């Protein structure tokens, strides 16, 4: 005969690791001057119709500028946003081409070291193009860091408004980083649950889970955010089998602006779902900031 007291505690069985951006590089693709024109043997009629455009690379992210026609001093005035991760020796790569009817001619290249850009926070400079006889490109580079509070949001939003360079998909004042853990007690008692997350027009999807009302995903996602004060995270759970909804969740990102470290982590009640139907997530907001 015994009286038994079990000594139980929470133990870390394992650990998921996901990459996170070290920051956001805002790239102003402004203009070039004195680019290489098209060669001829003797001088003649015409000078050669050059139509420059640029390809910009940061890691896996690629950006393509507009083609401006018949001009060796192109003026694009465009702006792109690239996520930057820890990756030693990583560079901003730029190649300029002439849009031709056949093979597009090469108009020069540029390779800038990021950890140099990070160090400078803000550049606004002319660079002499590499691998060409002549040509210079005008860039303005902003290295933006992640802040764990909304104290400076108001100013970046006004800067976004004042910035008049062309942005294909607008500019961002924040990143949304979230962890999709699992869901409980989904409808019917099975479906093949899949989650679709969106902020406005940005959309991303989880993997499919099969024949379960208790799906586990353990996936992480990152979204560019235009304006947290306005935008909602929309979460829809669907049955891949029958393409219908299993419930959804709308989360105004403004709620995060007033939370500790702008992060909430909880079980969320699903609407348009069963009773006690829920989804477990972590959701964090980080405001993009240019400091000195
Ligand atoms: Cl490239
Ligand atoms: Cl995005």
């Amino acid at each position: 005969n015994r009286i038994t007291v079990p000594l139980v505690s929470e133990v870390q069985i394992a650990q998921l690791r996901f990459p996170v951006p070290k920051g956001v590089l805002r790239i102003h693709f402004i203009e070039a001057q004195d680019l290489q024109g098209k060669d001829t043997y003797l001088k003649g009629l015409v000078k050669g119709k050059s139509d420059p455009y640029g390809i910009i690379r940061v890691g896996n992210q690629i950006f393509q500028s507009r083609v401006i026609k018949e001009n060796l001093s192109p003026k694009w005035n465009e702006v792109y946003e690239a996520l930057v991760y820890e990756h030693p020796g990583q560079e901003l790569e730029i190649e300029l081409f002439d849009e031709d009817p056949d093979k597009d001619d090469f108009l020069g290249s540029l390779m800038i070291d990021l950890i140099e850009v990070e160090k400078e926070r803000l550049l606004d400079e002319w660079f002499t193009l590499d691998e060409v006889p002549k040509g210079k490109l005008h860039l303005r580079l902003e290295w933006l860091t992640l802040m764990p509070n909304a104290s400076n949001l108001d100013k970046v939003l006004t800067d976004i408004k004042a910035d008049k360079d062309q942005a294909n998909d607008g500019l961002s004042s924040a990143l949304l980083i979230l962890y999709l853990d699992s869901a409980r007690n989904l409808p019917s008692g099975n479906p093949n649950p899949v989650v679709q997350m969106s902020v406005g027009h940005k959309a991303q999807e989880s993997k499919i889970r099969y024949k379960t009302n208790e799906p586990v995903w353990e996936e992480n996602f990152t979204f560019f955010i235009h304006n947290p004060k306005r935008q909602d995270l929309e979460v829809e759970v669907r049955d891949e089998q029958h393409q219908c909804s299993l419930g959804n969740l709308k989360v105004p990102l403004s709620q995060l602006l007033t939370s500790e470290d702008m992060t909430v982590s909880q079980r969320f009640q699903l609407s348009n779902s069963g009773p006690n139907s829920t989804i477990k997530m972590k959701i964090a907001l980080r405001v993009l900031h240019l400091e000195k």
